[PDB]
């Protein structure tokens, strides 16, 4: 029973608790349009943040989301590069799905659009 | 048969290879004591420090749990959060399981354990 | 079918970008070749740097892989310990396999020899 990484990416504007969630909680309302994703069929989620954010984990963004209350969760430091995107939230969401690897919908949005292939 | 996250959350006193690998193996032993994992049904599993932590890499305990030899384990800087746990280690461990996601027993020992929904 | 955490490990001599590339490169293929990994049965892959490595995401080396334009990837900080390895890279691996656990076939090259048990 095959199981898929689905990613995201978003940037904040400020470091503040409001904008980390209200941002990671739209990626990851739009991850779950695009993918069709129910909470049931998530492994688990990785969540990071470059080192420039610091004001809250984007996990307690997912309380926000009616239904993934079980849905395991945990945060990671972003390597730290040089030039690289800053303020950036990625998401690594490891799910149940038949569909097949090449039409998993991977989210950009934000300043994180430039990270988009 | 589905796969499945399994959290734990930990904290030391101090940042020594002694509390770190008691603490870390402490927390492995609850989390298969109440999940009834058995090593080969492991997928992976990544444990996680908060930057204040550098005595050893907790995944060195895993050394002590007979039978682990052969599972994939690798670590990662905890994001580092203005007012979060100080000292603490976290647990992501990737199982084959039967278990409902609601019904998974997440762990989260010393003074981890307001982090408990 | 069965999913499994395939690690590997390695260094480079200075952080540059052709060093980076390169080396997480031979690392991946040399993982791919071991275990004959196909592209489509990679649930996902983690990778990691040492806080000393800050000149290129090593995710960008997947990119010189043929056929694994799809396979999604994100990159994490490792913790710093004292005495740990400089100037590693980490990969974890995530594949759909029947093969056993014991028998999986990690890979470790350059200065991270010194990690394999
Ligand atoms: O579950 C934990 O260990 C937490 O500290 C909570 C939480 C979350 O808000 O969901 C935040 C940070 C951790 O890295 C993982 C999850
Ligand atoms: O095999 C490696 O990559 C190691 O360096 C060893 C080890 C471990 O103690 O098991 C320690 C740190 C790494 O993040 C992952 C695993």
């Amino acid at each position: 029973m095959m199981i898929r990484g689905i990613r995201g990416a978003t940037t904040v504007e400020r470091d503040t608790e409001e904008e980390i969630l209200q941002k990671t909680k739209q990626l990851l309302e739009k991850i779950i349009e695009e993918n069709h994703t129910k909470p049931e069929d998530v492994v688990q989620m990785l969540l990071s943040a470059t080192p420039d954010l610091h004001a809250v984990f984007p996990a307690k963004a997912v309380r926000e989301l009616s239904g993934w209350q079980y849905v395991p969760v945990t945060c990671m430091q972003e390597m730290d590069v040089t030039g690289g995107l800053k303020k950036c939230i990625r998401v690594m969401m490891t799910v149940q799905t038949d569909v097949p690897q090449e039409q998993i919908r991977h989210v950009y949005l934000e300043k994180a659009v430039v990270l988009r292939p």
